């Protein structure tokens, strides 16, 4: 057996909590032990896991990176001590210090929300001169932030009845985007979208604009987290979703982790994960994390 290191950037997203415990409960299933490390966002408290994970002697750590950059010197610490090292969900701006890294195919998502977004509000507001909107970024060292904004732009922006009056990083947090939209509201009361890079942010977007009465701002996140799936089906001002497989990244990180362990040499280096689009018109196809 041995023990896999299961480093996570937060715990404080219900999304991570089921990433996490998905590739712990498959390196268990394998005959691991396992541990999850919360870095909570922070690249000094992921370089301490690194430290103690080092010392301890695991065998392989699956690895969600707080920073694309910043957490090469962790990987690269890592590999001299020799614990092969998986990406999951984010991947770092290298090569060669991880095995593998698999996520999700996030511009692609991005281009399905722009698609989407386009479509649902032209139909809610033909004749709109301007249909004014605001952005919610993640976390700024995260790849999916900007693949997923540059796929949703990439769609909006060749329509130019459409208008972003406010981009800000909620930093792919729940509290964190209720006080960005609550400003945002403030300062900019025409807004008739919000589009999220994630669940969080929708779910704290919706609550901002609950509170002040503005339920008919229509909301679009990422990830098919279990409140967005609830609020769609609801019939919730959060009207649609993209759907990841956290299920699928995190059991194939720990079988390729194993098969690794005993030799297996070729793995891919990116493995992208597909991703759908989630509706009021197909929400009884979907579960939180997952299809059924
Ligand atoms: O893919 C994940 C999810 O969107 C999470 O909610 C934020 O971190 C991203 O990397």
């Amino acid at each position: 057996k041995g023990k896999m290191a299961i480093v996570i950037s937060t715990l404080n997203n219900p999304w991570f909590v089921v990433l996490a415990e998905t590739a712990k409960q498959r390196a268990e299933q394998l005959g691991y032990e396992a541990t999850i490390f919360d870095s909570q966002n922070d690249t000094a408290k992921e370089s301490a896991h690194f430290d103690a994970i080092i010392a301890a002697g695991y065998d392989a750590i699956i690895f969600n990176p707080t920073d694309a950059d910043g957490s090469i010197a962790n990987v690269k610490r890592a590999k001299e001590a020799g614990i092969p090292v998986f990406c999951v969900d984010r991947g770092i701006n290298a090569r060669g210090l991880a095995v593998a890294q698999i996520y999700s195919d996030n511009y692609y998502g991005g281009v399905l929300m722009g698609e989407y977004f386009v479509k649902f509000l032209k139909e809610k507001y033909p004749d709109a001169k301007e249909i004014p909107y605001a952005e919610l970024l993640g976390i700024l060292s995260a790849q999916p932030t900007w693949d997923r904004s540059n796929g949703f732009h990439s769609v909006v922006d060749q329509y130019p009845e459409f208008k972003m009056v406010a981009q800000q990083s909620a930093e792919f947090d729940r509290d964190t985007a209720y006080k960005v939209t609550e400003q945002i509201l403030q300062a900019h009361p025409e807004i008739k979208a919000i589009w999220c890079g994630n669940d969080a942010m929708a779910l704290g977007a919706m609550k901002a604009c609950e509170a002040a009465g503005r339920t008919d701002i229509y909301i679009f996140g990422f990830d098919g987290a279990e409140d967005v799936i609830n609020a769609i089906k609801e019939g919730k001002q959060i009207v649609a979703t993209i759907m990841q497989f956290p299920k699928l990244m995190a059991r194939l990180a720990v079988e390729w982790a194993d098969q690794y362990l005993r030799g297996e040499r070729s793995f891919p280096e990116i493995v992208p994960v597909t991703v759908e689009l989630v509706t009021r018109e197909n929400i009884d196809k979907y579960t939180a994390y997952g299809r059924k």
